[PDB]
């Protein structure tokens, strides 16, 4: 099932914008993790693929999604990163528990509109 | 008095150091504020001179402080501008108040110790 560009703006990026009005949930989130600045130098050890909400909105004002699971798969990817690297305990993961519950609430309804 | 840049960074330095030792109280400060990528787009209505760690440490690395009162000058306003942008209340201020007793301990031997 293929898709145009703006139809998948539209319909996904509310989504997406519903991550960013998070706060403080969001700020871990909204740019690349950059390893030395924050002083993690392990980081590309444990996270092989990274990814971050200002790249996934990228993509989707780019056009680079044709299909709206490329998008989930982004943002799941993304989250999972997080919870991988970060203890169960650290305020990182516990924002990112934060966020993927509103992702979860926010993406079904638009998934079944989409079909 | 007239102070040599190598004898400025490597007396100061390790005042700066300090600073971003402190494991997370140091990560509000250690790149520039960034209004749009934080959503506080009122910043600069509030901070008229923004600073942050990297600056200060650019500063020092390249000899732009002609006399170690310049260095000491930079450090509180970086502290004054979170003191004064965020709330009493918030993980912000808070970090600065660690930061800023971290370095009303290290500055005054070295200070001392330059004249
Ligand atoms: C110090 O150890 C770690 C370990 C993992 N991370 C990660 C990720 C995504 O894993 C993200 C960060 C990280 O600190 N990100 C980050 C970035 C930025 C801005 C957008 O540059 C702000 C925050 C942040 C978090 N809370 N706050 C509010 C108190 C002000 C800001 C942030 F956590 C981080 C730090
Ligand atoms: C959300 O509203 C505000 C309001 C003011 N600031 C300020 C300053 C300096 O005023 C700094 C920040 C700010 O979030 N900075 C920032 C930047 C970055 C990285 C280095 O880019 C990490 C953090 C940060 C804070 N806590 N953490 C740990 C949870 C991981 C990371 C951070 F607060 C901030 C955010």
């Amino acid at each position: 099932k293929i898709f145009k560009p703006e139809e998948l703006r539209q319909a996904l990026m509310p989504t997406l914008e519903a991550l960013y009005r998070q706060d403080p949930e969001s700020l871990p989130f909204r740019q690349p993790v950059d390893p030395q600045l924050l002083g993690i130098p392990d980081y590309f050890d444990i996270v092989k693929n990274p990814m971050d909400l200002s790249t996934i909105k990228r993509k989707l004002d780019t056009g680079q999604y044709q299909e709206p699971w490329q998008y989930v798969d982004d943002v799941w990817l993304m989250f999972n990163n997080a919870w991988l690297y970060n203890r169960k305990t650290s305020r990182v993961y516990k924002f990112c528990s934060k966020l993927a519950e509103v992702f979860e609430q926010e993406i079904d309804p638009v998934m079944q509109s989409l079909g």
